[PDB]
């Protein structure tokens, strides 16, 4: 329990903050007074393709339908209306008791350069897993994905971060999330990136590795390991049961296996940039594999990759450095969730949690002062 504000005392570059901001313009108005703060809006970008217009002008917001967040359907994906469309449908309904503020007069609508991209405003689409990829193959949805991203790219100069995308088969384990390792995948991503660019917006691929959050039975079917930092602490009882039934026990990664993941991160980043992406974001949050190394609950290792703040941060920072070298610091961002407890991370109950994340922020600032500043740090807010 606590605040992410500590990061601003350490890292001096752009910071994207996400969590419960759409219904709190009064909070946003204060936050964007800081000249390097951007705001990610998740659930309300799902439900409002023209969210940026509505934020600028202080318009009512479309309610979101959580039941279709992960359903294999166009409904709840590409059929939420723009405000003028909604008025034609007689919707004038919208979110209840919400008092909108026109935020057009604030830094939210001031231009900012992120990486190589000239953003025209600071409302960012954060990564949103929608589970509409095709199985087998983890292929971006050929029916609706281009339309979905095109709708949400509609305001010129919008930064879009894609839903988490698996860097390899071993990195995955959900059948209906997309990957970025194969040619059939990249054929569809190219179409998505083209459409976003045709709308004068920008796109960054979130690179995803599941670790203990993967489904051990899916991995077992595909001849893959069930991976984490350690082999003596498990995500939850269901996952423990699944691993036992699939005869696929959680496996503590060897140093060579870590190296192989780094190789796959580099290849996935290269694939993304080749297909037209503006950059990549490393998912080191929400209790996935990198987070499993950062967190002392999940990381009980006694080698170079656990047992101290520096050791726990080593995998995340190795991935950062490998990507910076491969594609350039201006095309790399990093996502963190210091207070998260999702997927059995520790959050603020771990007294050393701020130190762990302060260390990572400090190492990023150190690299920046030496000439290699990441495009951004993206923080999950405990809101
Ligand atoms: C349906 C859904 C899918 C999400 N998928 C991802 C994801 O793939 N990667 C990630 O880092 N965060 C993901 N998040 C977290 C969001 O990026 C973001 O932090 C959150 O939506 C912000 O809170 P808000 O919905 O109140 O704006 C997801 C959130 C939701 C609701």
């Amino acid at each position: 329990g606590g605040s992410n504000d500590f990061v601003y005392s350490i890292w001096k570059g752009p910071v994207i903050r996400a969590g419960n901001f759409a219904l709190h313009p009064e909070v946003v108005r204060e936050e964007v007074k800081d000249k390097r703060t951007l705001i990610g809006y998740g659930r309300f970008f799902i439900s409002n393709p023209d969210l940026v217009d509505r934020l600028e002008k202080g318009l009512p917001l479309n309610k979101y339908d959580r039941d279709t967040f992960y359903q294999m359907s166009a409904h709840g994906y590409i059929d939420y209306p723009t405000y003028e469309e909604a008025l034609k449908l007689g919707w004038g309904s919208f979110v209840k008791d919400f008092k909108p503020q026109a935020l057009g007069d604030t830094n939210l609508f001031k231009p900012i350069k992120i990486g190589n991209n000239e953003l025209l405003h600071r409302a960012v689409i954060p990564p949103l897993t929608r589970m509409r990829a095709l199985h087998p193959g983890n292929i971006p949805n050929r029916d609706w994905a281009v339309e979905y991203y095109t709708q949400r790219a509609q305001r010129p100069g919008t930064m879009i971060i894609t839903e988490g995308a698996f860097i390899s088969p071993q990195a995955g384990g959900y059948d209906n999330a997309p990957g970025v390792w194969s040619e059939e995948q990249m054929v569809e991503w190219t179409k998505i990136f083209n459409a976003i660019h045709e709308k004068k917006s920008f796109v960054w691929v979130q690179l995803w590795v599941l670790g203990w959050a993967a489904f051990p039975d899916n991995l077992a079917r595909d001849g893959l390991r069930y991976d984490s930092a350690s082999d003596n602490v498990f995500m939850d009882a269901e996952q423990e049961a699944k691993a036992k039934k699939a005869n696929n026990p959680q496996h503590s990664l060897t140093k060579d296996e870590i190296k192989q993941y780094i190789k796959e991160y580099v290849q996935a980043a290269k694939n993304s940039i080749a297909a037209g992406a503006d950059g990549v974001e490393i998912h080191s949050a929400n209790g996935y594999l990198l987070n499993q190394f950062l967190d002392p609950h999940s990381n009980t290792r006694t080698d170079e990759y656990g047992g101290s703040i520096e050791n726990r941060a080593r995998f995340t920072l190795e991935v950062v450095d490998a990507l910076v070298e491969a594609i350039g610091h201006e095309k790399v961002g990093l996502r963190l969730s210091p207070y998260g407890v999702f997927n059995s991370m520790s959050g603020g109950a771990e007294t050393g949690i701020v130190a762990q994340y302060a260390y990572v922020a400090g190492e990023l600032e150190k690299r920046a002062k030496a000439g290699k500043r990441l495009a951004f740090v993206h923080l999950v807010e405990p809101r």
